[PDB]
């Protein structure tokens, strides 16, 4: 079945909201609000240890936010890759830029893969994975 | 108040029209058509001198277009941040690239903030501000 | 006199076709998926960024057989989508591209440019009948792995 335009834009907006929360370099609560409590936050596709649940996502961003100075996550090329009414999936391209407090830059040219579920507070992410389109530029050490 | 999809897309289109006008590196009338007659064009958030009104905005671009050779303003991550019916607010990320006639490059990784009004000729910008997501690469001297 | 307004469903369908084209290019392999974007008769004319024009599926297939043979990685980011024309069963759309690649020879390329798609409604949906490009910034790298 076809994804309603309303839901396509909602899911895009969730992803853009996640980018905004990361790009604060501070607002963990805003990051967590994107995800269900049980969410799989699995960035093993770019070489980072998987995390599950809000506690794991919090740990991840406590570290990232402590280590990073500036961030910008540009999301483009949104495509609905599945829709089953109460659940959906969406792909986007990312230009994920950062500079650490240690001065070291990073740019990821890759893809975000979101799985989402319709909840009483809107669409939320149940699973998030990634991969590369280009070889990593710089370092992911400040996210480890 | 939720912004209708038709208006959301119209406001995005306006912002993309602005980027197109800037990227002509010549069409000041097209730039001015984005803006209300009394619009605030305030780029102080990226270090430039603010202007108010079409005369000011024309001055700003007479200089920029005199000094620049090539422009590209990629806009992404659009988000409605306010909607009051006849007024609205939208955020976008920009990758703002330029090369001067003097050969000096600039890239702004930042954000646009548009405030818009519904007019007899469609949505138009009443205020435009910016800030950075990453430290400025290159120079904004060709826009001063 | 207002031109005929492009319906939202069609605007999104045409955007999606262009994003599908980028996806196909970014497989660095799937010529069939690339060709699915175009009418059999399509004009594939990238002379605006310095490449030789092609016409039809045969020509597009030749083009990508070469590109895919020479390239290691691709990323084609498309942004600033704008409907530039709509006549009902035909339309046109502009997009900005950040077209990135690295060759098997290790040479990088980045195109900062624009895509211009002219599309037609078919029984299998909107398809591209003409595709052209130009630059917003001076080419970074070579398009020799696309030549």
């Amino acid at each position: 079945m076809q994804c309603p335009i309303e839901d396509r834009l909602a899911i895009q907006d969730l992803m853009i909201a996640y980018a905004h929360a990361v790009d604060t370099v501070s607002d963990i609560d805003a990051v967590l609000d994107v995800f269900t409590e049980d969410a799989v936050f699995d960035l093993s596709g770019i070489g980072l240890t998987p995390q599950v649940g809000h506690a794991g996502i919090r740990e991840f961003f406590t570290n990232v936010f402590a280590n990073m100075s500036h961030h910008a996550h540009y999301l483009t090329n949104f495509a609905v890759t599945g829709y089953e009414g109460d659940t959906a999936s969406m792909r986007a391209y990312v230009i994920g830029m950062g500079v650490g407090k240690d001065g070291r830059a990073v740019t990821v040219n890759g893809r975000y893969f979101f799985e989402v579920r319709r909840t009483e507070k809107g669409w939320k992410a149940t699973r998030y994975t990634m991969d590369f389109l280009m070889p990593l530029s710089g370092t992911l050490d400040n996210a480890k």
